[PDB]
């Protein structure tokens, strides 16, 4: 049981109302779907869907017709299309841009927003460049990456190894980040801290309406200018809680959830505090969502058979009052004729739910057992080996085939099922947020490899360290070694650059010292093998330790330092390549420091 009407009542949202405008819609989405597929030519495509959303705009001021002759034409177009590329991977990569696209579309947008906005048209030409199953739902209004920028070393691992049109296609994903620069460049979920703490917002005026403390607390909610909203959120959670107050009981997880979000509004390792607060705050709202019927805000058809009884009793008045007098009128009929003086919604005909009713029964009393809740609020404390990354990853699952099976069927209860799928999208932020602290505390050597990478490839790596060589030198023995040998060489070649800025006796000798007791150690693993393809790996580590032994001897002689920053920037590219070549596994990711650096240096990766 629940109130949950004015709660459908307070967005009570546009959409189809009329069986033409739903079927406009449904031709429209197949149109797009048929449209969307696939140079300035995709600019020329995106101007055409652009032309299909002013009409489809048009189409929503209940406008028709003309529609089915501009229809008319867009299909006569679209078969055109149908009949007038590069088969590849990573397409990852254009979905991250759909997430950060949906990221920015939630952020600059707090009042009502069709989308229309030209960064957003950039966007929508990315989402024509890529393909995807869901059904528009931003039109009719993918996530976890928020600190992930290890696909962008996927994007590195597709740009180490047609292959023209690969380039070419690289290139536009490239102009396209440089067109989504800004569009992420912000806030690393610092900005989806804000996110979730106006989507709690949005909870906090759907408490209260014309209460004039509430009134302020949702207009100030509103107010959320990001410099001010940084600076008052914790007066908004304080004042959250203290409204919070004022209403009824039962507000434990929406109590807890501002005690964890305020410490992912200010903690490191607050990826938990952030799955936690969103946790709390979805089962919140959730159970605020929670009727054990169906009473929204969504008949009299006594008025229909009454007044249909009105009429043909005044047509039988009418045929006694012929064989009364016979004239047509009487006390009788201008007494019924004084009693015969006496938007938008869904064509509902039919609307026999039990079995949608039942389908999304099952998949909320599956929260009603609340095993998968109460299972995933205990791994989520601590204790996990590895089997609760895969437990969150197998529970999201289920959760994503509920949701495919709940967007596939059910014509009706679509408001319904557009609320269910926030819901889920808020809960599956807390469980992403939450299989991410499990796979990051599950174990991190191939992490430390990622930030070893980072160190192999940045500007700010490449600063300006022989503790740190021999930390490096400690993970090369947590670490194929011929070329992490000759990453030791571009490791000492960064030395030998360094060496040239100024010289320091004991960290060059020592370091020196320290890379010949590698090699010594390389040629004893090497003479190793020797007493017991692979012999060409050992030919070219052969030609590896001539190159290592003239550069050192040409080190030891440092006659002239001539030494390009950037060939050594090129060199820590092509490092940073044959370390994209290497990679095999797919666990790691980045831990947050640059995706656009990294793209800076991706644009090395498409060029020279």
């Amino acid at each position: 049981g629940l109130h949950m009407q004015a709660i459908w009542d307070k967005w009570h949202a546009f959409v189809p109302r009329t069986y033409d405008q739903w079927s406009l819609w449904n031709t429209v989405d197949k149109l797009l779907t048929q449209y969307v597929n696939a140079s300035m030519e995709t600019t020329a495509c995106e101007v055409v869907g652009t032309s299909l959303s002013l009409l489809n705009k048009v189409l929503v001021e209940n406008e028709v017709g003309d529609i089915y002759s501009y229809l008319k034409i867009l299909g006569k177009g679209v078969n055109e299309l149908k009949s007038s590329i590069l088969p590849e991977n990573l397409v990852n990569l254009f979905n991250c841009l759909a997430s950060l696209d949906l990221l920015h579309i939630f952020i600059k947008y707090t009042t009502s927003s069709f989308f229309l906005t030209d960064d957003f048209v950039r966007f929508i030409r990315v989402c024509f460049h890529s393909r995807i199953s869901g059904n528009l739902l931003t039109l009719l209004h993918f996530d976890f990456c928020s600190l992930t920028t290890g696909n962008i070393l996927g994007r590195i691992a597709l740009a180490f190894t047609s292959a023209n049109i690969f380039e070419h296609a690289r290139l536009a994903l490239l102009q396209h980040f440089m067109d989504h620069s800004s569009l992420l460049a912000e806030d690393s979920s610092t900005k989806m801290n804000l996110i979730l703490l106006q989507r709690y917002a949005v909870i906090i005026s759907i408490f209260l309406d014309q209460g004039k403390c509430e009134k302020a607390n949702d207009l100030i909610t509103k107010l959320s200018l990001p410099y001010e909203e940084l600076a008052e959120n914790f007066v908004s959670i304080l004042e959250a809680c203290k409204a919070f107050l004022v209403a009824n009981s039962e507000f434990i997880s929406y109590t807890y959830t501002e005690r964890f979000i305020h410490s992912l509004r200010f903690l490191q390792k607050m990826l938990k505090n952030q799955g936690m607060a969103y946790i709390y705050f979805a089962s919140g709202m959730l159970l605020v969502y929670v009727p054990d019927k169906p009473f929204d805000p969504a008949t009299v058809e006594s008025l229909r058979h009454y007044l249909e009884s009105l009429y043909k009793e005044s047509q039988i008045l009418e045929i006694a009052e012929s064989l009364n007098s016979g004239k047509v009128n009487s006390v009788m009929r201008r007494l019924v004729s004084t009693e015969i003086s006496n938007s938008t919604v869904y064509r509902s005909l039919n609307e026999s739910i039990v079995p949608l009713y039942s389908e999304l029964e099952f998949f909320m009393k599956s929260v009603v057992l609340n095993q998968y809740i109460f299972e995933l609020a205990m791994r989520l404390s601590k204790e996990s080996n590895i089997a609760v990354v895969e437990e969150a990853k197998s529970f999201v699952t289920k959760w994503k085939a509920y949701i495919e099976r709940i967007r596939e069927a059910y014509p009706q209860f679509v408001d319904v099922y557009e609320l269910i799928l926030s819901f889920i999208s808020f809960m599956i932020y807390g469980i992403e947020l939450l299989m991410f602290e499990a796979k990051r505390r599950l174990d991190e050597r191939s992490q430390i490899l990622s930030t070893l990478i980072l160190t192999l490839v940045d500007p700010s790596s490449f600063a300006r360290s022989f503790d740190d060589v021999s930390n490096l030198i400690e993970q090369i023995k947590v670490l194929n070694d011929s070329i992490r040998f000759e990453i030791y060489l571009f490791l000492a070649s960064r030395l030998c650059s360094e060496k040239q800025h100024s010289s320091d006796t004991h960290s060059l000798a020592n370091s020196f010292v320290l890379l010949a007791n590698e090699f010594y150690i390389h040629n004893a693993k090497i003479k190793q093998k020797e007493l017991e393809e692979v012999v060409i790996e050992r030919k070219r580590f052969l030609q590896l330790q001539f190159a290592f032994w003239s550069l050192y001897n040409e080190i030891y002689s440092e006659k002239m330092n001539v030494i390009p920053l950037e060939q050594l920037m090129n060199t820590g590219s092509y490092l940073a390549k044959k370390i994209k070549v290497k990679n095999p596994d797919m666990i790691a990711s980045s831990g947050f420091d640059i995706v656009s650096v990294v793209l800076m240096m991706g644009v090395k990766s498409t060029n020279e």
